[PDB]
């Protein structure tokens, strides 16, 4: 099945981004731009990763705004290159059916979030994250992400959306989570820091592929 | 912080020559421009510098910061540096992701608004639940602005009540969303337009209606002034 590891790019500029990225080709063929690196180096970085690179680009933009600002975020960064885009479930429905039609006009991908790996998402998003994952089969999506750091939470969140639902987590390496608990339940793991703080980032990549 | 005449334009055109246009035909009436990423992701950050530069209006990034931590002190970073002079946070993160925000915000000598409930329908599903407890984790994180919605009056005086009348609170959802600017001036310091004049036929005759509207309101320009006005505003409410 796909490479189970996507690089999540947030260094801010376009020679260390792109150095980087370069030594892991051979190890992932998804990389996640951010807002770190797009507010930086510009929207056009999309384009220039997938020249260089020939990588899949999940546009990690937290989508979070009314339906009409979504649907306006949606439609630049889908224009700007990228094959799917990261939206948050809190704002409500509306707001992500709102990305869900421009994807589906574009042929692109909306990302559900429905829990944040990090301590503060314990206060509001976790309470909620079970509801959102509901409203994202409702909905019909079939992309999620959720938690390396509780693999509890995961394994709800894998009964909530089924087997057939695609489910991605971050919060591997830096943040504590473990390569192989994660992938207990995520079809595929995002790692950032492990491997692009690195002397050695391909030695980092090639790790983590070896340990799954 | 002073919004003068009580009005922040939302400048979510798409393309540069419309956003300039748009922003130039009604600078005479306002001095705080709230720029997004419908802008931003379209034209590249370098536009804040220059709407800074043409116009030297005070611009607020509403970029809705909804990352962990670390990625939400690059953001900050990239966004002060880029010339915002305040941006704004979704505060259902946690503290630990506003907090972030705000160090920034603080060794950078710049603002950051907390938003803590937002003024489409949708909002009413998991955001007004958590506004309450969101408005509160910002008074003890030492936040002092904070965005809530024009389309909710009652909501916002309750919001009012928590975060005090030294706290900045500006509101959306005026004009295309349908928001009542009387009775939300009765409680926010300044409420923030976008379709309803810049997608006008007439973007100055648009803001300048507004503008006449508020003034009708007959609200003190003298913060210590607004500030008994509207304690009195929400002993009523
Ligand atoms: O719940 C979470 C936690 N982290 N991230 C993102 O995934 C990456 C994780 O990076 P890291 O491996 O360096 O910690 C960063 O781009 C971060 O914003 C999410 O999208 N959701
Ligand atoms: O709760 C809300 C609602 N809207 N907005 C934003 O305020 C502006 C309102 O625009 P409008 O006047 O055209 O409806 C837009 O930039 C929108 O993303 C917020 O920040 N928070």
């Amino acid at each position: 099945v796909m490479n189970r590891l996507i690089l999540a790019m947030d260094l801010m500029n376009r020679d260390d981004a792109l150095r980087v990225t370069g030594e892991v080709r051979e190890y992932i063929d998804t990389v996640k731009i951010g807002y770190p690196l797009v507010l930086s180096e510009g929207m056009d970085i999309i384009a220039e990763f997938r020249k260089r690179f020939g990588c899949r680009i999940i546009a990690n933009f937290k989508v979070a705004d009314i339906p009409e600002t979504n649907e306006k975020i949606c439609r630049a960064t889908f224009k700007a290159g990228a094959d799917a885009i990261i939206v948050h479930g809190f704002p409500g429905a509306d707001s992500v059916r709102a990305c869900l039609n421009v994807a589906e006009e574009m042929g692109r991908e909306v990302f559900l979030l429905t829990e944040m790996s990090h301590p503060g998402a314990e206060m509001f998003i976790q309470g909620a994250a079970d509801e959102i994952a509901r409203m994202g089969v409702d909905l019909g999506v079939k992309n999620y992400v959720g938690p390396s750091t509780r693999p509890e939470r995961l394994s709800r969140l894998r009964e909530i959306i089924g087997q057939d639902s695609f489910l991605i987590s971050p919060g591997v390496g830096a943040q504590g989570g473990d390569p192989g608990e994660t992938l207990r339940f995520a079809d595929a793991i995002i790692v950032g820091r492990s491997i692009y703080l690195a002397d050695n980032p391909a030695a980092a990549a090639a790790g983590i592929i070896e340990s799954i």
